[PDB]
């Protein structure tokens, strides 16, 4: 659910940066 790097989200393509 965001346009940064990171781990695949669960319900909305793009990915997170968690913390
Ligand atoms: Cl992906």
């Amino acid at each position: 659910g965001t346009l940064t790097p990171g781990l695949p989200e669960d319900f909305l393509p793009g990915h997170y940066m968690p913390g």
